[PDB]
C-alpha cells in the first residue's frame, strides 16, 4: 500500500544489458545533446529504460566521464555509436521522484545504507531514467540510482 514515500532502498541483482552507447566527457549539460544521437542510431527501438553509467563525476564542477546508454536489440547506424553489454552488478537501488541533476540526499542515503549493511560501494554507478512527463512539459520524473557493491 506504500510505494516511493522513501527512496525504496534495496540490494538488486541486475543482469547484463545490451546497450547502444556514446562515451562522453565534459559538462553534464552537454550530454543531452548526445543521448538523442544514440536513439536515432537504433531507429528509436529501445527495449529498456535509458541510463547514464558514471565513471567520473564532480557535482561541484558538474563535469564528468560517462556512457550514455539505450538498451536495444538493434545494430547502430551513423558512427560514434557502439554496442556493448553493461556488466552484471549487485547494486544498492534507490528510486528518486522529481528533479534529478544532483540528488545529494539519495547518494547520502545509499552511502549510509551501505555502512549500515556492511556493504562496500564499487563505482561506476548508474542513473536509470525510468519515467517522466516526456517532451511536452518533472515532479513526475522517476530516476533509479544503481550503485554496485563488492560481492
Ligand atoms: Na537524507
Ligand atoms: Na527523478
Amino acid at each position: 500500500h506504500m510505494a516511493s514515500m522513501n527512496y525504496e532502498i534495496e540490494v538488486k541483482d541486475v543482469e547484463p544489458i545490451r546497450v547502444a552507447f556514446m562515451h562522453y566527457k565534459g559538462p553534464a549539460a552537454g550530454a543531452s545533446k548526445v543521448m538523442p544521437n544514440v536513439f536515432k542510431s537504433i531507429q528509436g527501438k529501445a527495449n529498456g529504460a535509458p541510463f547514464i553509467c558514471y565513471y567520473v563525476m564532480d557535482q561541484q564542477t558538474m563535469t564528468g566521464e560517462m556512457d550514455l546508454c539505450v538498451p536495444t536489440a538493434e545494430n547502430p547506424v551513423g558512427n560514434g555509436i557502439a554496442v556493448k553489454d553493461m556488466p552484471r552488478i549487485k547494486a544498492i537501488s534507490a528510486t528518486h521522484i522529481g528533479p534529478y541533476e544532483t540528488m545529494q540526499p539519495v547518494y547520502e542515503a545509499i552511502e549510509s545504507y551501505a555502512r549500515e549493511k556492511n556493504l562496500i560501494l564499487q563505482p561506476p554507478f548508474r542513473e536509470v531514467f525510468i519515467k517522466g512527463p516526456g517532451m511536452i512539459l518533472p515532479n513526475k520524473y522517476i530516476t533509479e540510482v544503481l550503485f554496485p557493491i563488492k560481492e
